[PDB]
């Protein structure tokens, strides 16, 4: 009953309004007749692909266990009463006004707004990393804003525990380790993404907008300069590593040349986040404690996870039929009864 596609969420949720297709499928706003407020509803139809099933179960478990101002929650989950009938799953969340991607398309951001947004992102990320979880897909369209500049991180379908050839909408925010298919990515890949987001807030355009795979690498090298052998210390393809090390030597481009009107403190922090070497890269607590964020930084008001997150049994080894069973169990609490 929307764009020709079924969206059965009534009778509680009425007055459907199409917002847009996303990672999982159709996203609509609806009127919650119980809470007398408009909400956002994700429709997911994952049960034919093993990876989508992973993503869905990942999203549900993470978001139901996390509790933080700067992280989207899950208000309700609608699905069929029997696992046989369950084809679609509807995830109900708070309706936000927009996301950072759209915002950066139309609006210029004051230095104080950039500073505050960055703080909220890192504050949320600090909690996520405290739960021993990597987000792995941080980007402007995954950062939601409400009417009063409150920021929430969303979409944890690609999240893993801190202990890939699938389609993604953009790779402009993926760390060099990820791009080079290394086997040992840590929490620092999220930090790299935030830096990219910081740079985009400062200029309203992406810092590394590659057209294709190898072009993505060239854009990075063109700004940061040629990587050393020590920078390329991850378990990576031997031929790909030799290729990078043989590319024309690039010098590092000064940040103030790319960002002439930016706060010098913002650029110093930006320099710490966009380091090629992951082990050189600044950590989330160190970023929060950077002078640029000093007016907001307060470790007494930055909640961490009560316990490190644990998918008690490992997930990507399970048949899609077993994952469906788990999704059914995790959503049983939201059923009438
Ligand atoms: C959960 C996802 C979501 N998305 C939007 C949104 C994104 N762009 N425009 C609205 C608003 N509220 C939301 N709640």
């Amino acid at each position: 009953m929307v764009r020709g596609q079924v969206f059965d969420v009534g009778p509680r949720y009425t007055n459907l309004s199409y917002i847009g297709e996303g990672a999982y499928g159709m996203v609509c706003s609806a009127y919650d007749n119980v809470n007398k407020v408009r909400v956002a509803i994700k429709k997911i139809s994952p049960f034919e692909h093993q990876t989508y099933c992973q993503r869905t179960l990942r999203e549900i478990k993470i978001l139901l266990r996390f509790r933080h101002e700067n992280i989207i929650g899950i208000n309700d989950i609608i699905r069929a009463p029997t696992i046989e009938q369950m084809k679609d799953v509807y995830i109900v969340q708070d309706l936000m006004e927009t996301d950072l991607y759209k915002l950066l398309k139309t609006q210029h951001l004051s230095n104080d707004h950039i500073c505050y947004f960055l703080y909220q992102i890192l504050r949320g990320l600090k909690y996520i990393h405290s739960a021993n979880v990597l987000h792995r897909d941080l980007k402007p369209s995954n950062l939601l804003l409400n009417t009063t500049c409150d920021l929430k991180i969303c979409d944890f379908g690609l999240a893993r525990v801190a202990d890939l050839t699938e389609y993604v909408a953009t790779r402009w925010y993926r760390a060099p380790e990820i791009m080079l298919n290394s086997k040992g990515y840590t929490k620092s890949i999220d930090i790299w993404s935030v830096g990219c987001i910081l740079a985009e807030m400062l200029s309203n355009r992406p810092i590394f907008p590659g057209k294709h795979y190898l072009d993505q690498l060239n854009h990075i090298l063109g700004i940061l300069g040629s990587p050393s052998q020590e920078d390329l210390n991850c378990i990576i393809n031997l031929k790909a590593r030799n290729y990078l090390l043989s590319l024309p030597h690039k010098n590092k481009v000064p940040w103030n040349r790319l960002f002439p009107n930016a706060d010098s403190k913002a650029l110093d922090l930006l320099d710490k986040m966009l380091t090629f070497n992951p082990h050189k890269r600044i950590e989330v607590e160190q970023a929060l404690a950077h002078p640029y964020l000093e007016q907001y930084y307060d470790p007494s008001d930055e909640p961490i996870a009560e316990a490190p997150f644990k998918f008690d049994m490992e997930l990507d080894d399970l048949p899609k039929e077993k994952l469906k069973e788990l999704i059914f169990e995790e959503t049983a609490r939201f059923q009438p009864g």
